[PDB]
Order: structure tokens, then sequence, then C-alpha cells
């Protein structure tokens, strides 16, 4: 079967690198059964507080590198190195970037997630898991990939909803909970399936707002990950336990955790 | 004789999509500091503005929304875009596409959202301090700039001391808003009054429709040469308050609010 492709860019644009679609294993279509925006949504009042004198923002005039740049001493067990690539000390991390409020420069070295997205990916049909994302380069430990981006509701409202295959949680510890709903409204991450040997992870980030109710999720890699590799993240013990009802893992590796047979060792552990 | 110093490669410190250096060759002034540049609009107070994309009128298009069954140009009053991003034009109000739109981001009905492509310069005058002037030749109907700054209440512009920078929305239906630029802006907040203006401001929606807020988009005129000094007409009402403070001094042969100009309408 040849490997037809299907749409030069999922995004429309939006992104700075198109993401093309491609099926190389069955007759379905190009999904769109949702909406693609590039940035986070709201279908009721949000009101995200913009406040710029709200904004906790550094005096630097230089390039933000140093160790008494504000906002990298604000940013919770991680910086980035010259070359924008994150690293961290292993509580979650938590990233400051710098903003409109800050002295310094719009290409200052504190603006990874704000700059988008700079690999090349693509949407493809995947054997066994339905779409699936793939990287198109080689790409190093640390890069950011992309953001998990939706549309902003609370946790009531996540609670009720019926399709929750896309449902991200902010998991806010101080204040009401929110959530990022990409099954109506998402990115190319909506597309990015579960691995239990993942190569992103998912990290909390402040940009150009600093509301504690909407942190944003960024990707990065957790390894150097290979030209074609499918890109994956753990989706955590809450996704699976809710899920692990209906489906189970067919992510293939020999350290699989939420396989039919997993799920029963781990009930025979218990 | 005093001679140019570039004074700042760019004032804004890289947000816009080309720099926007400072010259002075008139006096010693510093490059302005008592403001803070922003290249978008800001608050420092909640004004509630609807971001609800389910609220978004938006196209069906696939092709570059150059036809005429494009919504967001149905939407547009008494004005386009030409195939070029250039204007053509009861004020006109702009509907750009935006993120509901089944358009790509780089369909025609895009200009405003995409940033300045200009080259501009911020510069000493000889007379009314800080302008802005041309680096190219801007052909008539080009994009210049945006009134940038922080968006307050009617009320709240009535107590601020300093009127300078102020920019009324001039909301013809309910709640009035305006734009400060004097402690938030971008260039757009040096841009001096002109008799003779060669730039037009436009009312413009991009990535809401909150119609108590448009944004205000700078637009060439006519065909503007390298060198000329960027305005608009403050209007009247700007004029009917400051002119007892200071006159015009645009040097223009038909200027309407000099001290010559002043002078006459008293004789009247
Ligand atoms: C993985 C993760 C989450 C998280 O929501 N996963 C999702 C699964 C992945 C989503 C694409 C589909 C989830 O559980 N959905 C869910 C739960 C219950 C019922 C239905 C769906 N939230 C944080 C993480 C973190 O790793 C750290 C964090 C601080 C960023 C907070
Ligand atoms: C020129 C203009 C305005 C407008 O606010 N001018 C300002 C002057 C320019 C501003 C940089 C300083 C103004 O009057 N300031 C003022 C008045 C009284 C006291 C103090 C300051 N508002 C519209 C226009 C239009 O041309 C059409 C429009 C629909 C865009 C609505
Ligand atoms: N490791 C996995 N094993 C089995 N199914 C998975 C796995 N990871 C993701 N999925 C499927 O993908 C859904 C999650 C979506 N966010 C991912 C994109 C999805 N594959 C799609 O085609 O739209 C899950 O609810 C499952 O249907
Ligand atoms: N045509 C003019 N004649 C005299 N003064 C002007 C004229 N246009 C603008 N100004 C001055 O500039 C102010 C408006 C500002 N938005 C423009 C930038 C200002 N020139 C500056 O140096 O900051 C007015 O309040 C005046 O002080
Ligand atoms: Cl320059
Ligand atoms: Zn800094
Ligand atoms: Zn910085
Ligand atoms: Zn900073
Ligand atoms: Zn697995
Ligand atoms: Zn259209
Ligand atoms: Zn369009
Ligand atoms: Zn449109
Ligand atoms: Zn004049």
């Amino acid at each position: 079967r040849t490997e037809k492709i299907i749409c030069r860019d999922v995004a429309r644009g939006y992104e700075n690198v198109p993401i093309p679609c491609v099926n190389g294993v069955d007759g379905e279509p190009c999904p769109e059964d949702y909406k693609y925006i590039s940035e986070n949504c709201e279908t009721s009042t949000m009101n995200i507080d913009r406040n710029i004198t709200h904004l906790q923002h550094c005096t630097c005039v230089d390039d933000c590198s140093s160790s008494n740049c504000l906002c990298g001493q604000l940013s919770i067990r991680c910086w980035y190195d010259k070359d924008g690539r994150l690293l961290q000390e292993f509580e979650p991390p938590l990233i400051f970037e710098c903003n409109q409020a800050c002295s310094c420069w719009r290409n200052c070295k504190n603006r990874v997630v704000q700059s988008g997205i700079k690999v090349r990916l693509q949407l493809y049909r995947t054997a066994k898991m339905g779409w699936g994302v793939r990287a198109l380069q080689t790409i190093p430990q640390g890069t950011f990939i992309c953001e998990y981006v939706g549309e902003l509701i609370s946790d009531a409202e996540a609670d009720v909803r019926e399709d929750d295959s896309y449902l991200f949680d902010l998991d806010n510890k101080d204040g009401e909970v929110y959530c990022i709903d990409a099954r109506y409204y998402g990115n190319i991450s909506r597309f990015i399936n579960h691995l239990c040997d993942p190569n992103i992870i998912p990290v909390r980030v402040f940009m150009l707002h600093q509301d504690l109710r909407f942190p944003r999720i960024a990707f990065f890699s957790s390894r150097d990950i290979r030209t074609g590799e499918e890109l994956g993240f753990d989706y955590g013990d809450r996704f699976w336990d809710i899920k692990s009802k209906y489906f189970t893992c067919q992510c293939g590796s020999e350290k699989c955790k939420h396989s039919a047979e997993a799920i029963a060792l781990e009930q025979s552990r218990l």
C-alpha cells in the first residue's frame, strides 16, 4: 500500500512549519472532526488575567543567560541552555518565560515555548492506535516539540463531557482546577499517543500571562529522537484507571504498564 | 552644526517584524524611556474582552479569501484589501479573517494581524518633539502600524493627567473606551499631527469581535516618499482643547491650527 500524502498542512499555515498528514495504513480520510487551532481557545467566559502590572518580570540588560534573571529564578527546577533546550533537576517543574513586561529583548534566552514549533512533525496513520504524530528529523534531548492546545474548561465541565479522550488536566495546586479539552478544538498534540516508554514530557509554562488557573503545556523531548519515531508521552495512571475498562495499551513495549496482561499482573501484585 | 546620532537600534526590542531605530540630529534628547514599549495592546485592569471563539463570525473559504463569497469581506464596511494587501476605500470598518475561519493564515484578509512591514524611523523633529518618518516609499493604502497602548474606560481617561497620547475609539453604540499610549505604547505614540496628513486610522477586528474594542490600524492615504514625516489628522476635538497651550507646527500652507489660523478664526 502506498503512503498517500493527504494534507499539506493540517495547521493551515498557523505554525512556523507545515504539519502534513499521510496515511499508508488504511482508507481513513484526513481527520476533520475537530477545528485546528494553534493557541488555546475558550467557549465560555474564562477572561484570562493579562494585567501587564500583574506580571513578574526581569530587569536584565543582557540576553537573560545569567542566573540573576528573575524569570529564570522563578522557574522551578528547570532551565534552558544556550540552544534553547530544557534541563531539569527532577514537585513538577514549572517554566516562567520572559514576557512583555521584562526589560529584555524578544530574542532573549528565556523565550523557547513562546517562539513556537521548530521541528518537522507529521500526522500519520499508525498500525494500531489510530492517528499519531512522528518526527521527520532527528530531535536532540530537551528540544521543544509542541504545545498541548485546546479548549479551556473548568474541571466541573470536564467531568460532564462524554468524550474524554483528549482531556488534559492542568492539576492546579492552588485554586480551582482547569483542563484543556482538545476534542473539538485542538492542535497537532491532540494526536500524540500514549507510550509506556515515552520520548516526550509535558511541562507547565507561563509566558504572556501569569494567570495561575492556566499554565500552558509544553512538550519537550526526554531523549534523543530519531527520524520517523512516533512521539508519545505517559498519559498517566489516572487516564488508564478510567480508560482500561474500554481498551488496553497497545504501545507494544516490553515494559508496558497498561496492557491487559500488565493490569492483571498489577492486580495480582496488590 | 549638529550631526545625526543613532541612539537606539530598535525601540521595539525585537517585538516587531522589523527594527525601529531612533535617531537625533536636532538636540541632546536621549532615546525616550518614559514609557514601556509594547507591540500589542495591554490592560492594567480587566476590560472583559469577549474572546469566546464561538462568537466570531467567520468564513468558509478554502481559497485565499479573494472572492466575493468571503463572509469576512462581506462584513467589512466601505473598504477592502487588494491582492497586494493595500486598502481601498460613515467611516470604514475592517473584519479580518480569524482563528474560526476555514481559510489559511496567509489568506488575503490578514493584513493588520500580520504586523509591520514598512521601514520606519523614530527621529527628533525641529519643532514637534519626536516624530516618525518613512525609510522607504510607501504606496497609497499600505498598512503602516497599529495605535497600541493601554485599554482604559472613558471614566479612567477623564482622570488621567497627561492626555497627549489618548486615542478615543469613538464607539457610537454603547460603552466608551480609549487607548492611552502614555505609559505603555508602540511606535504610533510618536506620530505627530499633520494638517496635510498622509496616514489614516481605520478600525479593525481580528482575533476577537468585541465591538467595544476595535483596534486602530494606520494606512497610508497617498504615496509616501522616503524621509517624509508620517502624520494623521488628530481632529478638531484634540485641537479645541490643546490650542490654548500650543499651536500647530506642521507648516502646511493650509494649516488649520497654527497661531495664524487661530488669529483669523478669532477675527471672525
Ligand atoms: C500526564 C498529565 C496530565 C493529564 O491530564 N493526562 C491526561 C491524559 C493525556 C491527554 C491526551 C489525553 C489525563 O489524565 N486525561 C484523563 C483523565 C481522566 C479521564 C479522562 C482523561 N496532567 C498532568 C500530567 C503531567 O504529567 C504533569 C502535569 C503537571 C503537566 C499535569
Ligand atoms: C483622530 C481620531 C481619534 C482620536 O482619538 N484622536 C485623538 C488625537 C490623537 C492621539 C494621539 C493623541 C484625540 O482626539 N485626543 C484628545 C482629545 C482631547 C483631549 C486630549 C486628547 N479617534 C478616532 C479618530 C478618527 O480619525 C476616526 C476613528 C473612527 C478611528 C476614531
Ligand atoms: N498506547 C495506546 N494504546 C491504545 N490506544 C491508544 C494509545 N494511546 C492513544 N490511544 C488512542 O488514542 C486516544 C487518545 C488521543 N489523544 C490520541 C490520538 C488518537 N490516536 C486519534 O487517532 O485521534 C486514546 O483514547 C486511544 O483511543
Ligand atoms: N502638529 C503639531 N504641532 C505641535 N505639536 C505637535 C503636533 N503634533 C504633535 N505634537 C506634539 O506631540 C504630542 C502628541 C504625541 N502623541 C506625539 C509625539 C510627541 N511629538 C513626542 O515627542 O512624544 C502633542 O501633544 C504635542 O505636544
Ligand atoms: Cl535599521
Ligand atoms: Zn532576564
Ligand atoms: Zn528575557
Ligand atoms: Zn524576564
Ligand atoms: Zn503500554
Ligand atoms: Zn474567506
Ligand atoms: Zn481568510
Ligand atoms: Zn474569514
Ligand atoms: Zn497644521
